[PDB]
């Protein structure tokens, strides 16, 4: 990668959400911008009107194209033959389903934060919309834009693990060991399932595409009882079709721990093993023989894992470049949606409206055994 | 440790098992021989006479006091005024209750090796049994003898975690990836039930780990688990060589064991997380010397062995200055020395020694027993919650 | 930072080199044209003028903005009331001066790769032109962009390490421990005097964590310093691909420099360890959002980027909460805004905001290539102590 | 190893110094009378002769035989026929030169600690004495008995690195940054130089047996300013025949570093790298190729770095089996004196007087170039 542009012109984009004192509105922009793949021409980026527009204009947005609320932004963009052609959303959970409705009812691409949405029914409502009216839904699962992700699939597709038995998956950080605007929000169905777990859980599927969860039992604790019944801490036991087995520890509550996202995916000949805070390397273990560390940008790697270098082995990238990676993905299916170019739609691969609806279906199967006391349900 | 005498002369000491070709027979040597505990002078090493006879003479041991088999050991050296008083048993897990018993009769000490036996109904008589006899049973949980596991310990009960709320163990190592028992006679009793018991890696490799948790916390009471095992070498099968086990203590802390033989590419893979409201404690086998402290919200901390900022009782068994690496090898002589101690304290008839000694006898052998058959228990059921006791 | 403008409007900017084919060429590009800092305007992207226009036309550059070479872009862009307001100069070392020169001579700002030119004299002109011109001079010392550099750089100066004696440091790789110059040209002209100047690895990789020493330590002076220089792929003699640097400070403290390109099997290895009488920082380029702080007799210590027991000036530039990993683009992107924000005020005269600013400026660029001819004076006179000033 | 006896009968031994509160006597009884090698049958412990008695009798040692000094030791000794055939000196090192050379001139082989003296007239006169006398001297680089390090010398000779161009040698501590009775002596030409250089020098000498030093410079500084002209610090670069380069760090100031010693060979093709504190690991880097760990006990291992395994592969062993399998190779080398089986005593490797007498050679030359302001000096 060298900034050459993937696209003819830029996506004219707004958010809805992201606003001056957001955790994650910076890095939708910092990475939809980068080579020249969207265009940020609007948005209604904060709750208080006020508050969005003098954050709009210093992000060189038009005071006049930063707007109260969505229903406004969808309304006033369509007037102008400058409009936008996307958004992403950028709010609270609870408003994800409306906004994104709202969107794609409006023709618009959207990029959609995770949890898609609350309900099963709300994520199928949202397909639905979104293929009658031709629309990309991208969802930023961003962790899977890190190059290894890509290696660690075409490893496991090459036999390189031998037979699939166990994929150990968590994300387990403290940050919510005590009870500390952003936090009062996530304490919905679910508070770290759907916050957290949901994230190595899309990394299995972008490593083990042809997987299917036959059953699954979840435990989950409120350890900060005043959250219940949302809950910090979670174990998620699943078995796969096939008979390999899967655990996800979902917490906010593992105190000391500064994210502890991994992903160990164990083979009858070898395991992989990847940690978000070191995203350059993967683990790769075969049994009775040295362990070893394979590193971003080194020329052992499969072609599919160079392809988005954007500096050479050994200087560190990070989530940025991850996340630039998915957004760049993004504008290509959106440029070739409105170009009519099925053929290149066809072979991109990001994650998408049925990445976003698999992490609705897993939190849901996942609170229904956790309200039933752990036990297992068929998925 | 300066290599002081702990005890007025050397236990007089036997092994069962533990022979020329055996996995475990030495360091259980390497440690009891050390500083004076005990004295090595009669054996049954060996499945085969010949082949204990030859490695006994090896080991110093007299060749009219290297006996074909246990029940012979027992008998001859009963006749002799300079017999045994205390034998390590390191047979495979099957003869374990019949020989343990056996030296509990002939009014003997021991250790036994981890699992003390298939059945939570053979462990309670063992118990009786050495009761009865006024005997020390000692359990070769080796890892309980390194010094930060004392210190994880005194942390705990000191509140430096705040409220416990979480405990993780694995046992998940990869040697047993492949169908190896086919050419490795120590696996290949391990994937036998007459020869195993009614598990493979809950009893093989997650009773250490739950030992540790057990060390870490001696008031956590497990109220129920769930368990679900795999054969995934389809052949060890009704055998695990890996399990999911997920525990509710009372008071609503939550434990989860993973045991493993088949996480390909692991050397060992042991590992303890105490997670509290305040902070974690990690520890992991294989870097012994070292514990991980992260408190939330400030930098994660390493604790290192023989450090002054530790606290007393985690001192104590130093055999070297900070910064030189203990082994495996120091933890298990920490617990063959309290071995030697307690049994010297109770011929002795010294109360008091014996209430202030900490080291894994007869109670933490039943737990592990206790432990392994809920867990089957649950598995064989599709791994249901199961009521602990 | 939440991408909030720095400045007014960006700053009306172009490349010299960094075309389709570059190593560092994106970098600049992605930090540069980050946060409305600059707009890319113009450019002589490459050696070849047609390579340079299509990758031009690809950066979204106006065909008619993408020039031949560096004279060409300087000239027709002073006949547009549109011009460049200042280049970014990312070709091989031996065109540095001239093309600085050049745009400081033509009122533009520059952002000159490191190293800066090849001899102190060529380096003290460049000083004296840009003073002159009253232009701001960057040089991209980009692991100095990382937060964690700036949180060392106050605890040295509160006393956390207490009294300083030792600077240990290194960029030490592995990609050249083989003849890979017949095959890749950034390799090849690395190993040519004629475009690389009087060193390889000093020049090259060296004065990068020397740069971060300067950063962390302000008031340190090199009194002496002695190198031992080696052409270990002996066609590259007399350019080094490994030194060691042996430096004493005023005062008493010590620094080494270990600089190397055939660490084989080093995927970069850039490392500096800052020792007190008290306690030692060590930060690792690979893993930049950490750095150890080791207080002697005390657990060693891990600070993690964005955390709040910080210091306030290590904290300004988080650009996501702690635990999600940064990388090198954040970090050039913090010099870029720096870059931006020097240029801006010093077009509005804005003296006092151009005294609160710390970046890589002239004067680090003239201390690296002071260090590179010292280094290579002592070297060439087989590594005896020469006087650094 | 599991045992079994190497010799007919353990050799009778002694020690003068490691008494109660000795740093490194315990390691010395640990490892000697550990699988029958040495029997402590008689020693002068203490340089009080009633805290040496008390001592003794608690380590089972005759009362009798709990000598006040190292001169009674040897006379008492000498008139008993179960007298003490080999001695270990675990005392100060101003004291090494006078006791080892009294044990030869008695007959006795002997262990004696590091660094074996301080001149190098001292040193090759204890050579000449040993060479007359017929007897074994050992000295305890302990680090060198750790398998991985028989590991890097076979890989290494088998040209797995490819040509050798730098050795990298640290043993950089902290535990004297501040101004803190073991300490007291230690602050003899030199301290760190002798005190922990020599350690990782004697490991290059074990993986590189044909290295010859052609040139060295050495810097030492005083940072303890009351411990001049002992240094705390030291740096040393040399230049090996041939052209290869060699660096030594020596530290005992290196604050917040609990041991830091590490040995970095690096060739043309390959890396390998130790660390004590980690010792069951060896780091082996193949430039162009991912990193790789090697395991202690591991089947791809040279035949020789599994001689020496107590227990599987993953259960960590530490320094006192390092310095146990130096004891066994210590008696095994005496006994084969004593029965005269020449044939057996050339094929052992240990740690010998030759060791002894390179590591004094070091500390001279390092101190001649440190006195003289850092300069080059011929080796
Ligand atoms: N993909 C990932 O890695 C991450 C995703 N997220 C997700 O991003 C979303 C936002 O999370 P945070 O940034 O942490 O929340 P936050 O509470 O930090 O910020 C929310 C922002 O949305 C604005 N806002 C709220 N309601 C709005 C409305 N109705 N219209 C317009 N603006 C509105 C607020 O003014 C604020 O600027 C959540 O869905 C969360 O799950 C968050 C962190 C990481
Ligand atoms: N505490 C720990 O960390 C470990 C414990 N163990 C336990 O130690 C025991 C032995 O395990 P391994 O050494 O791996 O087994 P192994 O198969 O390696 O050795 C068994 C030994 O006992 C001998 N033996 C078998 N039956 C005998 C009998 N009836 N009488 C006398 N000798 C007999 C065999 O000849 C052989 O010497 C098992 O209970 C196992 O669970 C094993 C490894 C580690
Ligand atoms: N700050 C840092 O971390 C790094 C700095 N650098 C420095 O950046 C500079 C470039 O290094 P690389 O990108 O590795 O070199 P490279 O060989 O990869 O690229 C050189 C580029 O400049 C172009 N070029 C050469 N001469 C030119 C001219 N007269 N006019 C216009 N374009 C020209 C070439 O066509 C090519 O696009 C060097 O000074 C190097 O020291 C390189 C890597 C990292
Ligand atoms: N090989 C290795 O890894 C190590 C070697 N050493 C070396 O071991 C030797 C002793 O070191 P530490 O144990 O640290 O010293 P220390 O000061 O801790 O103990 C010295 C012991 O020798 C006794 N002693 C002193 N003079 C004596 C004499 N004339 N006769 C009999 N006993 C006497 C003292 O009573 C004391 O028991 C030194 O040469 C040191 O360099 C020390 C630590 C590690
Ligand atoms: O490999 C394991 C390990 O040695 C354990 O410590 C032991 O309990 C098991 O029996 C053995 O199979
Ligand atoms: O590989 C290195 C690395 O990128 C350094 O950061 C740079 O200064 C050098 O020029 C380059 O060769």
């Amino acid at each position: 990668i060298n900034g050459s542009k993937r696209i003819a012109q830029p996506i004219r984009w707004a958010m809805v959400g992201g606003g001056r004192n957001s955790q994650i509105g910076y890095i939708h922009r910092s990475a939809a911008l980068r080579d020249q793949s969207f265009a940020l021409v609007a948005g209604a980026f904060d709750i208080d009107p006020g508050r969005g527009r003098e954050f709009g204009v210093q992000l060189g947005v038009d005071p006049q194209r930063c707007y109260p609320d969505y229903r406004t932004l969808f309304e006033q963009e369509a007037r102008r033959p400058d409009g936008i052609q996307a958004v992403s959303v950028a709010t609270p959970n609870g408003t994800h389903f409306a906004i994104t409705r709202a969107a794609l009812e409006a023709g618009l691409h959207v990029v959609c934060e995770k949890p898609l949405c609350f309900t099963l029914e709300e994520a199928e409502t949202l397909r639905e919309i979104a293929l009658a009216n031709n629309r990309v839904v991208g969802v930023t699962y961003g962790y899977a834009g890190h190059q290894l992700i890509e290696q660690a699939r075409a490893m496991i597709a090459d036999g390189e693990l031998g037979e699939i038995r166990m994929v150990h998956m968590q994300f387990a950080h403290g940050f919510h060991s005590a009870p500390v605007e952003a936090t009062k929000w996530r304490v919905g169905p679910s508070y770290v399932l759907g916050d957290v777990g949901t994230h190595p859980l899309y990394l299995s599927e972008v490593m083990l595409p042809e997987f299917r969860i036959k059953r699954l039992m979840c435990s989950r604790q409120s350890f900060v009882k005043s959250r219940a019944p949302l809950e910090d801490n979670a174990y998620t036991l699943m078995e796969y079709e096939g008979g390999a087995m899967g655990l996800v520890w979902s917490s906010a509550v593992n105190a000391g721990s500064m994210h502890g996202q991994k992903i160990r995916v164990i083979g009858s000949r070898a395991s992989l093993e990847w940690w978000d805070e070191h995203p350059n390397q993967l683990a790769f273990e075969i049994q009775g023989q040295p362990v070893q560390v394979l590193e971003r940008g080194m020329g052992y790697l499969h072609p599919g894992a160079l392809l988005d270098d954007r500096i050479g082995a050994g200087h560190p990238e990070g989530l940025f470049e991850a996340w630039s990676n998915l957004y760049y993905r993004f504008a290509m299916a959106m440029d070739a949606t409105e170009r009519g170019d099925g053929a290149l739609l066809a072979g991109l691969r990001y994650p998408d409206i049925h990445a976003g609806v698999e992490g609705v279906r897993w939190v849901e199967r996942c609170v229904q055994s956790a309200d039933r006391g752990g036990v297992w349900v068929d998925y």
